[PDB]
């Protein structure tokens, strides 16, 4: 019942890998634990999340007891991982929800660090618009346009510039977002920041 | 809904503890804080009705207002503590209700407890921090309304608690002196132990 496999996947965790609604509300109401952690620390809600089961997420933020800030082992948040896959909707489903917009994994890095890593601009653009810290430094002291300058995320680094990000918050090794570009040859970047 | 009272289809599934109905207009999106004409939403209406199977599908639905008002500024907690319904408070504490919010009179639920001796409600609602000296519109203590109506049993809760005796209502009248005005005996003599 809240027993695992040798995963540490529960039936609840099961149901959301195989988007299982109705198992995932029979359990549910027959007080399941909503956040028990698999061997990855993963809770169904970060497995509905990596399985896209749209069916699954929405009874799990729907349920109140659900922990929607929860950590997998490195810290890895559901808000994170949504913005890491680029899943349709879920990210802004978390925030619309009360999802903590800030909150960062184990290396410092916020949801919006991650948007702009993998350069999915439409989660960059809704956690902005949901009062993300665009300035935000994680424990290497790079900021969210750092990272989208050292990955080439182009588009994410121009939604960062326009929101007024600040260009010159330099990494631990007090490197720009334009040297970190020009160190891993993103000329399109280097020329974006110098407009 | 809405419908002649102001209920929606999820009020009278609330009335009429139709959990399957219930379940199957939150799972369409249903508000799940529509009031009706006294300002209840479906939850005030669970627990009016006793609603035990509607009651806990509402207070697992996160975006249910557990501190919704109604006209009066009647929350679902202070409901609970007056009409003394089993379970429903301590799991409305249990899943964050305000313990502290008061009616438009500044009665906390505290306050309903010691007035209708609830005397279990108001043991639940001390242990999770209740201000058992809060005071109310008329600077009445819970301790001074249970001393009024004669509520032995919430009477010694409170005072167990170390709740303050000598704060007066806004005529300046300690719990003695109205539990001797209405001639409640067995509070006076507790009071003076």
């Amino acid at each position: 019942h809240n027993q695992t496999d040798r995963t540490g996947a529960t039936a609840l965790h099961l149901a959301a890998a195989y988007s299982r609604s109705d198992a995932a509300k029979r359990l549910l109401e027959a007080s399941a634990d909503a956040n028990i952690q698999d061997n990855m620390g993963r809770t169904p809600l970060h497995a509905a999340v990596s399985a896209d089961a749209q069916g699954v997420f929405q009874i799990l933020i729907r349920n109140r007891a659900t922990d929607l800030d929860a950590r997998m082992h490195d810290g890895t948040t559901p808000l994170i991982l949504a913005a890491r896959l680029a899943v349709e909707g879920m990210l802004e489903d978390l925030i619309n929800s009360h999802a903590d917009v800030n909150a960062v994994d184990d290396l410092g890095k916020s949801a919006l660090h991650w948007a702009a890593a993998v350069n999915n601009v439409d989660a960059a653009v809704v956690l902005l618009k949901n009062g993300a810290n665009k300035d935000m430094q994680n424990n290497r002291e790079e900021t969210p346009l750092f990272l989208a300058a050292r990955e080439g995320s182009y588009e994410t680094a121009k939604v960062l510039l326009d929101h007024f990000a600040n260009r010159d918050i330099t990494d631990h090794m007090d490197r720009l977002p334009r040297d970190i570009a020009q160190e891993r040859m993103h000329h399109d970047i280097v020329r974006l920041l110098d407009l």
